[PDB]
């Protein structure tokens, strides 16, 4: 139907419908006359799956031969999402499909509904990391993803009277047809147990043993033949466990809950157990591979065979149990392990939050890790050794710069022990990754300089727009043809259409098209009744208070207000969504979620707004609802307080996808209006510098209550009870945060944020040059490809040379 | 290579061995360079299961076209084995796979010993309910067997230091290739709560709800294309469940523990609350599905489209669910729905031993199943009422039949129920069924004479004569023909060849060979050295006091001990082996187990024995095992007390592959003498009545010691720590319940069984004559396969007619 989707050719038509039919008999055990549409989509999975297995064998048995470097990427989360739709993609078998069961009288875009996200993630770390294995896999690296099979992933979000509800995400109910149980790989993982000091060294002993299980997901490149693994583990209770009968078998369930579970709770940590165990879960049964695998190639070669990147402090504890491993069990002496150690480990800081940092209670690490609490101590001291002939007499950085934090409860500083055991270490946009060598770093950044990296995220254009958006990926490929897609910095091309009024026509069509479609499925599947002609103006993201979505309820009321005051004046029509989940403990998030329904509640019944104004909370937003929402957007709201988000990922989307830009000059919006150019962006409020001169003098929100009427009003009608007749208290928390304690300084951006959203109506007045605005947006996104981003990680952390190169089909 | 496996046609041999390959590389993702021995096992499996899916389909077809009367066979134990080989077995595709597999270079017989028992059950109740299934399906019944897919099977057994240990039987580790999931038709179950009385009825109210998804595995009927279906329920928790955030994820598992693990008692009841959901968790789903597949087809013609058997009182809780449904929620009148009960259940009794009866405490139902409670004690008013007017003034009648016991505890008597609200009760032997009419059920079978039949059991020829003995089934062929194992009444011919030389050499060169290749799997596995040229002497079977392998090791010790006296005396060679596993709570039985590896340890290293006497305990006792050491044996030990086992099955089987019996007047050893002629039997013991005499005058064991010196030696030995050095009282329980408190008189036998054991001795000295007796055993064993006996249950029991006829391939 469309050339981005490839070939459907006669042949491949025929062999696709018949091993559709094979399936449904022999590996469903169905007939026609009982299937149904689930039935029909785990028959096209099979047999989509089928075209990957070859490619996926000869993979693997090529790094066999060639024995190339191995890149390790391990991460506590991975959102991935669907994968039907992206396999037929990076396999070119999209139309191929799309014919096979038009003809068989099905419709694939309704199977594809089908299937269920996996939600093994939280939101942007996660997404990151789905985003890497994709372009690791494009551009030919011998990556393998290592983590944890969570049997629930993310929380399923349902909104009752106003208020976020959870419920188990069961997301493997119905069988996972992608991934292969390799239980052959079983190995095994001890905790607890104590520490014996022999003639010949230390021993961990008295262990409890827990199997950990691997499930092999396969990872195809775009269009290459390349097919790498994600390899994630399960957790299995011995045979001989507690083994009164009855009883020590059903015990069996306390080994097994390492797996069950992801931690909703981002950007706050909590020192849990359970969370401990789950960390060093994957780390050990990660590092039992990675060795075996070297060993079927002496450690002194070992970093030239093996990178591995830390995914946030997450997978810490890798440091310690290489160091364990090579001391304790292959006898060399400690200076060699430990180069050894440094030259293979590098990690990767996503936050600057005091409250995210990792920072566990030494007493849970002596009990449930003795030795590598043992391990950390000794690198602790000779580390500080250095820091004393570096800085002779300088005993506050010593407090500083110790792994070792003193206090009420002693604590280990994960981020201190990733420092000093990795040879680089990188934030992840230019803004914040100067942060990290100015302020929380800076003492190692003085120390060691060499180590401290930039690497700005990126996004993968085959989700992210081919996949999600290809009515945008079409136009743009007649006009330039389909290498950009591999090579996102080709759309640079399109700046010499942006006076094409052909090119303005169809950029402008897509747009209306993809709000369309969008407007329908509200009502289908929500049934809400959205105008589509209106600005599209969304944010969407996990719930915080440094997101400022209360910013966004601030402009909401005020533009209200403003309707109410003078009802008969034109006004440009606008749906404000809002969508994004709450960590399950954190209230202020909860009461922001009903502060928005609440809003909703008398904004969209007051006729005399009519259809001016919508407010729409987007109930459940995971990574399927972003490929629908996202191409639908005109307005991207990106406006945390300056110099807390550290990159942003969404932000790129948006970009990609034909959305104009309001935000901060926070993370890498920063770096997106130097792209595009500041004319192109609509930026406002406070930069980082701004924030500090505030925090010096002291913020005092009255001063802003006190000199601004129209948000003197809206604070008096949330106190009041306007927005909760029945409750007329409701909302006194929110408002007694916002004025006397709130850390990231809602009121001090808020007149600039009305006034450049004024601006942004009135570009939106003029259809043309919205437009034109659009294609200089578009134009200029090529430096978010995640390709751009992992090609650098492979050159300036990994030592490895990035190919385009296809293998042999 | 014989013919009662099959043709290899080279058009089959050639497809087996193209879709072994697919399998291989679509279905495992692995290259011949990778395999494994298993992955050879699951790619067979896969190839196997395809043959079968396409007959399934059509099967099940077929019975919703024809809509016959449909059985349905309720158990909480299903005994299965292996599936790889009776699968081959009943499709006629044994040969060709051998073919097939050699071809690609595997030896298929070890490519079976991967397969993991499907070890549902624990001994006779479970495997009848499993060689049932494999006779309905050949005698063209439309029949369904429904159960709990138990995650944790019976314990694999290990012996330590010559005690049991109990290991988790994790099966479903590598996978399970015969079942299939249908998520789709997964049923609500309910528990607790509470009844409210309205207008229009009682309610139940305020339960909590337990999940119950089907696993469907396939039955095929031997060589007519019929295949069954045997459906598995497993429990889940709802999503909602529960739903601090954590921890009510993690608590799931309460719910979903329901389908967790078998319970390892046999004949004895413990009245545990798991054990009571289990049995309302298998008995409300199975009934759902059956009125669901029901009204796909007015109460009134219910009981002539469905029977419902129960194996024994486990699904009893069947009776007032299906009162419950009908009068609750259909809205029937409470007589008319009895009515239906009645005619559309039947009960089949196992055990006549008093502390293996179910009796249920009140308070437990009252509080798990409110509502089923108050069903119950209005069938008991309403049942004591015709009791009172058949027999007016009989107080104590009243209080023996009543569904209620009074006590201590009141509890609800199973059995009483059982009868009651069915239409036929049957016993498991003639003798059995007979016990039930004159003693224990002796006032229900005055009340409703009619309701009480013999079903004398039988086991499958399929797996117990083809399967597990290819070497006697060909020679019977090459004489007889093929048309015996599916009829097998048709030995009766062999009669006619008692006095064939040839026959004679043949039947006793097939012994010979099965003897060699177990006396070499015992070394193999378990590095154990025996002389095959001695007589095999057998008893397998559950350890139990009934069972008295405590009256064998008396024997045993005999033997010993005569020879010690006279050891330059010639007598018969012999190998004694005993196995089966204990109940983990049972103390005399691992008594019994400990001192069987006891005198093994002395006999087995006393150099003045030789190789005339060895003692073995067979360890981890299970199908797969039996199916090798039945054909090796030359004496089966049927020797439980007379009156005790109720039936016996295992006994069959020895007889079928030509082993003699030494064997009490007991269970089915009545028939199967009957059958081939006492002369042919080696009978020994009380009959029931010599036993009762007993009872009347006081058994007193000091009798026996005090007369028999032979007795009163091993007692000694046995007291004084000959059998146990280090430990001189190691045996001081079996001692004392022997002189004291012994429930089954095995010193009353002592003196008959030894000396009917030096008369099979005897005709041990002329293999010819011994051969001659064991023709005249095999010839007469077609009254007890299951074929015969489920006939007998369809015309007798559930009014339907069976039929040998194929369904089209
Ligand atoms: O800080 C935690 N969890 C975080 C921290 C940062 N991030 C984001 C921030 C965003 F700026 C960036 O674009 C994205 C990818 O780099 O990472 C995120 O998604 N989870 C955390 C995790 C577990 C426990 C406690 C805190
Ligand atoms: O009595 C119980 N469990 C039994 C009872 C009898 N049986 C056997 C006895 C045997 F004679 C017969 O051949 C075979 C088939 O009919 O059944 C058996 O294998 N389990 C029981 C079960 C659960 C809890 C308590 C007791």
């Amino acid at each position: 139907q469309i050339s981005v989707r490839g070939l459907a050719g006669v042949e491949n038509v025929t062999e696709l419908k018949k091993n559709f039919n094979r399936h449904l008999h022999f590996t469903l055990v169905k007939d026609r006359n009982v299937a149904t549409p689930r039935d029909y989509y785990f028959a096209l999975a099979h047999t989509v799956r089928d075209h990957l297995v070859g490619r996926w064998i000869r993979t693997q048995q090529h790094y066999y031969e060639k024995d190339p470097k191995r890149i390790y990427y391990l991460s506590l989360e991975f959102y991935m999402g669907r994968t039907l739709q992206n396999t037929m993609v990076n396999l070119a078998l999209e139309n191929a499909c799309d014919e096979a069961t038009y003809q068989l009288g099905l419709d694939m875009e309704e199977l594809e509904e089908i299937e269920e996200d996996a939600g093994l993630g939280n939101g942007g770390l996660g997404r990151l990391a789905a985003c890497f294995l994709d372009s690791m896999a494009t551009l030919g690296l011998a990556a393998y993803g290592y983590g944890i099979r969570y049997e629930f992933g993310i929380f399923n979000q349902k909104i009752c009277g106003g208020w976020q509800m959870e419920e188990a995400d069961d997301w493997l109910r119905y069988g996972n047809p992608w991934e292969k149980a390799r239980p052959e790989f079983t190995l095994p993982v001890h905790f607890y147990g104590r520490v014996e000091h022999t003639s010949q060294g230390a021993k961990w002993v008295d262990t409890q043993v827990v199997l950990a299980m691997p499930y092999d997901t396969p990872v195809p490149g775009y269009r290459n033949n390349v097919v790498n693994t994600m390899r994630l583990w399960s957790a299995k209770a011995p045979n001989d466990f507690n083994l009164g009968y009855i009883q020590a078998v059903l015990d069996r369930n306390l080994a097994e809950n390492i797996s069950r579970v992801l931690y909703p709770n981002d950007n706050f940590f909590e020192g849990k157990e359970l969370r401990l165990k789950q960390e060093y879960f994957v780390v050990a049964a990660t590092l039992q591979d990675i060795i075996r695998r070297f060993k079927s190639s002496n450690f002194d070669a070992f970093p030239d065979k093996v990178a591995i990147q830390l995914n946030d402090t997450h997978p810490s504890l890798a440091i310690p149990e290489l160091m364990r491993v090579l001391v304790d069990l292959e006898r060399l002496d400690w200076d060699k392990a430990w180069e050894v150690t440094v030259k293979t480990c590098a990690y990767t800081n996503h936050t600057v939050l005091p409250e995210a940092l990792e920072r566990w209670p030494v007493h849970l690490l002596e009990t449930l890790l003795p030795r590598h609490l043992q391990i950390i101590y000794e690198i602790n001291q000779r580390f500080l050794n250095r820091v004393a002939a570096a800085f002779p007499g300088d005993v506050d950085r010593l407090r500083r710069m110790s792994l070792v934090e003193e206090g009420a409860v002693k604590r280990i500083n994960m981020a201190h022990l990733c420092i000093a055991g990795s040879h680089a270490v990188n934030g992840v946009a230019r803004i914040h990754s100067e942060i990290l060598k100015k302020t929380i770093f800076k003492d190692f950044y003085e120390l060691e300089p060499h180590k401290f990296q930039n690497k700005t995220n990126g996004i993968t254009p085959r989700r992210w727009l081919v996949l999600c958006n290809p009515g945008l990926a079409e136009i743009i490929a007649e006009r330039i043809g389909e290498e950009y897609i591999s090579d996102l910095d080709q759309l640079r091309k399109l700046l010499s259409y942006v006076d094409d009024e052909a090119f303005i026509r169809d950029v402008a069509k897509v747009k209306q098209e993809n709000k369309l479609k969008f407007a329908a499925y509200l009502e289908r599947e929500y049934k809400v009744h959205i105008n589509p002609n209106s600005l599209f103006d969304v944010q969407v993201k996990r719930i915080h208070e440094y997101k400022r979505q209360l910013l966004n309820c601030l402009h909401v009321i005020t533009l209200y207000n403003r309707i109410k005051k003078e009802p008969n004046k034109f006004v440009v029509p606008r749906t404000v969504m809002i969508g994004g989940k709450a960590a399950p403990g954190y209230h202020m998030a909860k009461m922001i979620i009903k502060l928005i329904t609440a809003i909703g509640d008398v904004v969209n019944h007051d006729p005399v707004v009519g259809d001016r104004l919508r407010v729409i909370f987007l109930e459940n937003y995971r990574v399927s609802l972003a490929e629908k929402v996202i191409p639908a957007a005109d307005l991207s709201e990106q406006i945390s307080t300056a110099g807390t988000e550290a990159s942003g990922t969404g932000n790129m989307k948006f970009m990609l996808n034909g959305a104009l830009t309001i935000g901060t000059m926070d993370g890498a919006n920063v770096e997106m209006a130097e792209e595009a150019g500041e004319e192109n962006f609509f930026i406002f409020g406070m930069r980082v510098e701004d924030v500090d001169r505030l925090d010096q003098r002291g913020y005092n929100a009255q001063e802003y209550y006190d000199r601004i009427p129209e948000l003197r009003q809206i604070i008096e009608q949330l106190s009041s009870g306007f927005f909760s007749p029945k409750q007329p208290d409701l909302f006194k928390d929110i408002v007694n945060m916002l004025m006397h304690h709130d850390r990231f300084k809602v009121f001090a951006d808020y007149e600039e944020y009305v006034k450049c959203q004024e601006r942004v109506s009135a570009l939106y007045k003029n259809p043309r040059e919205w437009t034109r605005m659009v294609i200089r947006n578009i134009a200029t996104s090529g430096k978010f490809s995640s390709d751009r981003t992992i090609a650098q990680y492979a050159r300036e952390i990994w030592g490895v040379e990035p190919s385009r190169q296809r293998l042999p089909a």
